[PDB]
């Protein structure tokens, strides 16, 4: 199929997607609404549940609201069960209509529908040409205190209807009893209680299997794509396992929420987008925008320094989730903020580089400051609104033109409020401006782009004051871009050297199949490069023009970059690419008396690529953790490596550039066949 099917979970980079909490839209079917306290019929106590249900988006989907506004993908709620009993917050009454309190992840949230409903969805969305990507929280099951049982449902966890086990009385260990997180490190973000909510033990056997056996349930009805919760509180060694096994099983397009509070470069976050297996909803870049067209704390300067910085951080910056806001912060709206900054930001977002979302309600211009005022009930279904009109003109653009989809950025004009940039890929283009100033107008002299002679439209239509413009070999003839205007002028013809615009997923291990999205690969099977093994024949399952699906070769485990060869003609390199040494588990490793010097830090490294291939570099492990699970100076770390296998491995010291490793022999170590271990060993 083209890269723009609706059958490519691999790839979300030609998508839009549309964030919806499934209580808050529609009560398709007032039958499962739960009964009593927990219910609000006229949803005015938003902590409440309100009735919104699949039946509810399936409705929807059936009387065209989604395919008129131009979504081609759906994010909704986590489906798994959640729990029953309400909770009182000093006096306010809360439910779990959010669905992050899950308590078996292997039945469906009655109140949003039965396992039927939601195959119903998946069928009626798929038919329509929708994806449906879904939240899965990993990381806790819902409030509990260890002295009071009586509190929610002490955490416990079902599997399948049977009972695993509660917060209290806890003999397996299947959640961690350090205490609740205060945020001052990574560590203690990870190994304690998010809040009250009851934390996960992924080094527990059963809970890593539990987790693997749940998601494929998932994975085999249909879904398209994961929202991983709180992936800053999981180990990412744990993560990239459980990645892994995913990739194995059904690839499909998965993405975590790192929580970030500015556009600045944020060291671990990188790491996690670049090492995890999963790609990440981009912070950073709404922080910018929000600064540059809500707030007014920033210039256009600060838009194109953070698209440049980017850029330049992310190994693949075309699988970040862009969005103007969210349930975690304020709507963008605010009765301060004009509706054409709100739409000058959407038309940004859905021009620029990587995966588009919008949060239900933005096309409506929904106030809401806060939880939970900014989980509101959908107000109204009209598609009259500038903001609808905006995503419906842009959206189809990222199917049509691979320049918005899979292209670069170059800024081709820029002032304190003006921003031109370029989108292009191979032969096509896309040009966009703005110019966020409300009263007065711009004259733009000397603009140069990449677009080819001729007249071009704004494909808004000049809904956002858009002006047409006449291009002389890129040259662009002087123009006056009206108050708060901001338009989009494209290029697009077929391409004729192949040029790869995306590879999904981009970590696995030989045998998996991976998708590679692009322009002019051709009709006839040609030949797949990772680094320099040549992938022919049988191994390239499918072959089209804009898409190849090929089985990952034999070779040994590193970074590779991929290469497509068509009539002789070789595309441009796709780099960093991660090939594994086979299935993975997750061993913690365990080292005593490590005693270090200030600003020293402990580090990992051994004979297999999953430990950096006996680097001290990036891909050495570390630094490793000393304070929650076992104290300094015993340090240990989680991490993904492969199942089987006799590892050779070696601890190292880190201050400035002086390293100082263990003494002796190598510590060795038989890996399991499948789950999780500890191993320990002291420092040589
Ligand atoms: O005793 C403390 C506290 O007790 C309760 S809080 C109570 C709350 O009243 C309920 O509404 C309910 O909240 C749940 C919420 O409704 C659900 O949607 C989820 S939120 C989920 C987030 O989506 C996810 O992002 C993450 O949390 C991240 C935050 O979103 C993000 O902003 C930061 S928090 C960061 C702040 O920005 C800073 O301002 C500063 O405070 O430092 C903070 C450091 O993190 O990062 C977070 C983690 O990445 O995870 C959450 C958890 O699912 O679940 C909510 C919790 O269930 O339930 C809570 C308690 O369970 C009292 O009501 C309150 O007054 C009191 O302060
Ligand atoms: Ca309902
Ligand atoms: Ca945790």
């Amino acid at each position: 199929d083209p890269d723009t099917a609706v059958t490519n979970k691999q790839s979300f980079s030609t998508d839009v997607i549309y964030q919806v909490f499934t209580d808050r839209f529609l009560d398709g079917n007032p039958s499962n609404n739960p009964t009593g306290a927990a219910y609000d019929a006229t949803c005015s106590n938003l902590k409440l549940y309100c009735g919104g249900d699949w039946q509810g988006l399936i409705n929807k989907i059936n009387d065209n609201y989604f395919s008129d506004l131009g979504v081609t993908a759906l994010w909704i709620s986590q489906p798994v069960e959640n729990i029953f009993a309400t909770i009182n917050y000093s006096g306010v009454t809360n439910t779990a209509y959010h669905g992050y309190w899950a308590r078996d992840f292997k039945k469906t949230n009655p109140y949003f529908g039965t396992m039927a409903d939601f195959q119903n969805l998946i069928t009626t969305a798929h038919a329509k040409g929708i994806k449906i990507v879904i939240d899965f929280a990993p990381n806790h099951t819902s409030p509990a205190m260890e002295t009071d049982t009586s509190f929610a449902e002490n955490g416990r966890l079902y599997d399948n209807g049977t009972l695993v086990g509660g917060y209290t009385n806890d003999t397996n260990g299947y959640f961690h009893h350090n205490g609740g997180s205060d945020f001052s490190s990574l560590e203690n973000g990870i190994y304690k209680n998010l809040y009250d909510l009851a934390d996960f033990n992924h080094n527990n056997a059963t809970i890593d299997k539990y987790f693997k056996d749940a998601i494929k349930l998932w994975l085999d009805m249909g879904v398209d794509g994961i929202r991983v919760d709180a992936v800053k509180h999981m180990p990412l060694g744990w993560q990239k396992s459980w990645m892994s096994s995913i990739y194995a099983h059904k690839p499909v397009f998965t993405f975590g929420a790192w929580f970030l509070g500015s556009a600045a470069s944020d060291a671990d976050n990188t790491d996690f987008a670049n090492k995890s297996g999963m790609s990440l909803l981009d912070f950073r870049f709404n922080s910018a925008v929000r600064n540059v067209f809500r707030d007014n704390t920033s210039n256009m300067y600060a838009l194109d320094s953070m698209i440049n910085s980017t850029a330049t951080d992310y190994n693949q910056v075309n699988d970040q989730v862009t969005f103007i806001d969210n349930h975690d912060m304020d709507r963008f709206k605010t009765s301060a903020v004009n509706n054409r900054r709100l739409e000058q930001a959407l038309a940004f977002t859905l021009t620029s580089r990587g995966v588009p979302a919008i949060y239900y309600g933005t096309e409506q211009y929904l106030t809401g400051n806060g939880d939970p005022d900014n989980r509101a009930k959908m107000p109204s279904f009209s598609k009259s609104t500038t903001a609808f009109n905006v995503i419906s003109k842009l959206a189809p653009l990222r199917k049509s033109n691979p320049a918005i989809a899979y292209g670069s950025t170059q800024q081709r004009w820029i002032n304190n409020d003006v921003y031109v940039y370029e989108r292009k890929f191979g032969k096509s283009v896309a040009v966009v401006a703005v110019n966020r100033n409300l009263s007065t107008s711009a004259s733009i002299t000397g603009l140069s782009t990449s677009l080819p002679t001729g007249s071009y439209t704004d494909v808004l239509g000049g809904v956002l004051n858009g002006n047409n413009i006449t291009s002389t070999n890129g040259s662009i003839n002087n123009f006056t871009l009206a108050a708060g205007a901001t338009a989009v002028w494209q290029y697009t013809t077929a391409e004729t050297t192949p040029t790869i615009g995306h590879v999904g997923p981009v970590m696995g291990k030989p045998g998996n199949v991976v998708t590679i999205d692009g322009r002019g690969f051709g009709s006839t099977k040609g030949t797949v490069y990772f680094g320099t093994t040549a992938v022919t024949g049988a191994a390239i399952t499918s072959w089209e023009d804009t898409q190849i699906k090929v089985t990952i070769p034999s070779v040994a485990a590193g970074n590779y970059a991929v290469k497509v060869a068509a009539s002789g003609v070789n595309s441009n390199a796709y780099n960093n690419f991660t090939i594994l040494t086979g299935d993975q588990v997750t061993v913690r490793f365990v080292v005593n008396n490590a005693s270090t010097t200030l600003g020293q830090n402990l580090y990992l490294t051994g004979n297999v690529a999953e430990l950096g291939n006996w680097s001290t570099g990036s891909t050495a492990i570390g630094p490793a953790f000393n304070q929650v699970i076992h104290q300094y100076p015993t340090w240990y770390y989680d991490v993904s490596v492969p199942a089987g296998k006799q590892l050779e491995f070696k601890f190292f010291k880190k201050n400035g550039s002086t390293i100082t490793w263990e003494s002796g022999s190598n510590h060795t170590f038989t890996t399991p066949a499948s789950g999780t271990a500890t191993v320990t060993v002291n420092w040589q």
